[PDB]
């Protein structure tokens, strides 16, 4: 021992620190920062990039002869020994003139770029990036987009993708393959499908992504791309649709959520195994489970200028509107004839206010249904209260920010809204076609104290569907208006007043070819939750309960006053099994949900004729 | 000094506040009590009453030489030198033989009763009635009663009541008067009228009670009378109605309380002098505060088996329910047609509850008027919330403890209710026909959810008005049931609903004898208050405004489907100058509330006609 440090003296000519260098063998101009080399396999350049230490780099290289793309004898290079470390700015220094090791890599054939990908260090990617670091270099297990999201390094894919859009292209060569395909996360397949992502980018057999997400057992992302756009009934591989892929396991969850996303289920894969087959095979449960779907000619129906009328009438609600999306569509499909196009008159109050404000603008209806599942994550981020940034900019985006109220009128439309600007805390009726100006009863007003009202005519979607659509109860103040679910939320009753009142105007006006009888009234709620016994904030929050209950009398007040005009009130929503709350964003509860509501229409499927038979007659 | 000390000794053979005894001539067998006189006015004996000394007493007549009825220098006898101390023994001792001086009477005529009376020995009132004191001994001012309630001495007059209930018969000699008439005292006005003393009373000239209240400017008891049912606008002494004898004053508080409680302003006295005319002869407020300036044939109208229906809905609301009281009245009185058989439906949910109720089963407009005043003193004390034992236990005494809902069914009633039993929250009808038999659809049910609760038949009246009527944001927990302002709280809309589920169930029986299209609806509101901005806990109590709201949308709605149907609607309720919150006991507010109407009534001399019109109508 004696020797070992008698040389080691005799080289610091050329304390508890270097001792540690016996506890090993360095040299000279190796161990001079804590082109020789080692007896480890090592590099001096390599341990000065590693240690962060910048300035001795630029006292390595630029002042004595170091050549800089030294490899040493366990493969690696001088670019991806400092991602180790957290310098971030050797990697800056060393990419410069005859310095090729950007594409020297092997670890195990893990470029720089794949390194900073397994670790997590994203700054030294960006910093490679600015280089020209080719993420086009095939590696192990893929491209260096794949190794990203082989480990799910969020921060690290975020940056690649950030840098290079081109990166949502590349496959994996073992299985010709998209980013998402072999790289599942919840989290991660929303930030990359946000970006523009094809989903169905299909595979080297043939595999979507959704199958992947099936195969492996992850219903997180089996949502996340449904929600996104997926189409459930790829054949894929085998022609097994995701349908037989879920079916091979005992997840009702997942076969449940693709049935209500619209797989078929005899569609029969390349051996002519049919989904229903399968289910028959494995469980009693799948077989109970999947009934799910004739003069068809739609006789005599257009959206033209003749005799009646009809209503639609969506509640307001949460996040549970999908309840009523679910049931439109299988109005929809059940007449084929596009429910925008199927009604004269609109109305709704809070999610049923952005729905019914969204056919109007003639969007479809499944499309709906991913709208509200893709906002339900960025809106509902809060403790109770949300600060409405997220819900009033996404119906910016969603409707348009300059697109005005009164733009489209091809079916007359509603949305409800409190007017808590006044002590009487009045309604507000959103509306398009004109107003109706009737009849001479101003019975707050005409008297003193007092005129500084506004009431902003007809103008601005994206800022009535806020005003409208906020259960205000769960969201904040929210300017001027409050949901119209504090007074109305659920317009069926308070629609019918308005197309009175409008008729009369229309009529003493002398026009007088007033659009007759509302024929028909439909009215789609969000779901009732069990009815529990209360043998009893459990005492004070039931007064907003009852104020916002809409399936208690507005049923019974409507339903009978139809009976009185001729009218034959439609009110549909199915008893769900569970309280489902407004702002719920757990899609599992909410796909049971959706699976609930098309329990429902199976159930009763002859009202649904009945009332497309009504929807449809001369 | 020596010869005053000397007689004192030497009357101390005939221990310290002698000498201060002696400062002005007492004697030995005068002050042997601290049978000879006094040089201020005494007697020896006078003052072994007065000091209480019974023994004493017993000492100086059986043993000593005392005769008992000696008559002091000022004229007062030896019963009353006791009754100015608190004995009330001694003067049983002297309510003995050879003692006849009950009705001993010289003060300027005070018997020992007004003597005790004026001072307020209640107890010395109550010896000596007792020991039969011959209350019918005029005194200054009237019989003792009189002189007892000149002084408003409470605790004499009660007792005097007790022994005699004749005495609130007694009228004051000099111009004969209930113990009401000349006597005032806003309380003692009450603690004689809960008595069972009659308003009826006359005067000598044939004055009401309220006729002195009113001409000597006691605005308090001019409340308590007309609250205890005072009639204003008896004629008395010169056919002054006690309006009359208000506008010679400029007391306008007290001209709108009669105007209110029914004076009219056409009423001449003896010599023509119409009270308006009054009124424009004093002031100019007065002149534009008055005065109002034929097919009155009653052509072909009462209450039996015929075509229509009419339907009356009165709203819930606080101790407001006077307003709508207000309104009937003055509708009651321009058809003359008494409400109870003027309409055929009567629907009500909180204080309309009770009051529908009420006129149910016969009682008047006025009484139920003086009942809610009465009332609303005794329920009302609490801070907020209030146990209930008042309003529970007035409604047994109001309807009856055991009278069962059913007994009446004269015109048809139905009082909402707030089923807080279950999660749902359902509402109640309290109904007295027999029950609506639906279209056979129990929606919320059959999936067999529970069945451990129950809707229990039609019975007991009272607890049926509390289970409405008890606003539990004010209240309390209230059995099952909470107020109806949580669910319809203007029941136009559900009575309507429930009008045409009877009808349809009686059609769908077979009967055939549908009684009609209810030809008229009418929705007496219990005042509005004044329009307030809002430029901002009052963002979470306006949920309870929204939800309790009877004056907004639910009225154009009824109104807007009445005319659907045929009915011509009839909203009638004031725009009051002031929010008028629900347990209001200042009584002054209320009648300026009920002012409020009335000039409302006053403007609206158009539709009150036009209904009543109607109301009568073929």
């Amino acid at each position: 021992l004696v020797n070992f440090q008698q040389f080691s003296s005799q080289l610091p000519p050329f304390v508890e620190v270097l001792q540690h260098l016996s506890d090993p063998s360095w040299t000279v101009t190796h161990l001079a920062v804590e082109s020789t080399e080692n007896e480890e396999g090592c590099t001096p350049l390599h341990l000065a990039c590693r240690k962060g230490d910048s300035e001795i780099l630029v006292e390595l290289v630029q002042y004595c002869h170091a050549q800089m793309d030294v490899t040493d004898n366990k493969g690696e290079t001088a670019f991806h020994y400092a991602v180790q470390g957290d310098n971030s700015q050797v990697l800056q220094l060393l990419g410069k003139n005859a310095s090729a090791g950007l594409n020297q890599v092997n670890k195990q054939g893990l470029t720089p770029l794949h390194l900073a990908c397994q670790m997590g260090k994203q700054e030294m990617v960006r910093v490679l990036l600015l280089c020209n670091a080719r993420c086009n270099v095939m590696g192990p297990s893929g491209f260096p987009i794949h190794t990203a999201m082989k480990f799910s390094q969020k921060g690290c894919a975020e940056m690649i993708i950030s840098m290079d859009s081109s990166q949502i292209h590349s496959k994996d060569p073992r299985y010709g393959a998209s980013p998402l395909h072999w790289a599942k996360n919840a989290e991660m397949a929303r930030m990359l499908l946000k970006r523009g992502c094809d989903v169905d980018s299909t595979s080297a057999a043939g595999n979507t992504a959704l199958h992947v997400a099936v195969m492996r057992n992850r219903f997180d992302c089996v949502m996340v791309l449904l929600t996104y756009g997926a189409n459930a009934g790829t054949p894929g591989e085998h022609g097994n649709t995701p349908l037989h892929l879920a079916i091979s396991k005992d997840n009702m969850e997942m076969i449940k959520a693709l049935i209500v996303f619209g797989a078929e289920v005899d569609t029969p894969n390349d051996f002519g195994e049919t989904p229903a087959f399968m289910a028959s095979k494995i469980s009693k449960q799948l077989q109970d489970l999947m009934p799910i779907s004739p003069a068809f000619i739609l006789s005599s129906m257009r959206d033209e200028k003749r005799i009646h009328d009809h209503l639609l009438c969506l509640d307001g609600g949460g996040v549970k509107g999908l309840v009523i999306i679910q049931l439109l569509i299988a109005i929809e499909k059940a007449s084929g004839v596009a429910t925008k196009d199927l009604f004269d008159w609109v109305a709704g109050t809070s999610t049923g206010g952005i729905l019914a404000l969204a056919i109007l603008h003639s969007k479809s209806m499944a499309y709906m249904r991913g709208v509200y599942f893709r906002m339900k994550d960025e809106v509902f981020r809060g403790s109770r209260p949300y600060e409405s940034g997220p819900l009033e900019e996404f119906l910016k985006r969603e409707f348009g920010e300059h697109t005005k109220m009164t733009d489209v009128k091809k079916p007359k439309v509603m949305l409800t809204g409190t007017l808590s600007d006044r002590q009487p805390a009045e309604l507000h009726l959103f509306r398009n076609y004109d107003a109706p100006e009737v009849i001479r009863e101003p019975r707050f007003n005409q008297n003193i104290n007092l005129k500084p009202p506004t009431q902003p005519a007809d103008q601005l979607v994206w800022r009535a569907a806020r005003s409208s659509g906020a259960a205000p109860t769960y969201f904040r103040p929210n300017g001027r208006f409050l949901d119209g679910g504090l007074l109305a939320n659920n317009p069926t009753l308070d629609a019918m007043t308005e197309i009175h009142e409008y008729n009369q105007d229309m009529i003493r006006k002398g026009q007088g070819n007033k659009v007759k009888k509302l024929s028909i009234v439909v009215s789609l709620g969000t779901g009732r939750s069990p009815q529990v016994p209360v043998t009893c904030k459990e005492l004070g929050k039931m007064v907003v309960d009852c104020c916002t209950d809409p399936d208690g009398r507005a049923v019974d007040r409507a339903r009978a006053w139809s009976e009185m005009v001729g009218i034959q009130y439609f009110r549909l929503n199915p008893q769900l099994g569970s309280d489902i709350m407004l702002d719920e964003v757990n899609d599992a509860v909410l796909v049971n949900a959706l699976w609930e509501t098309e329990v429902y229409i199976y159930e009763h499927r002859e009202e649904f004729q009945k009332l497309v038979q009504m929807l449809l007659s001369p």
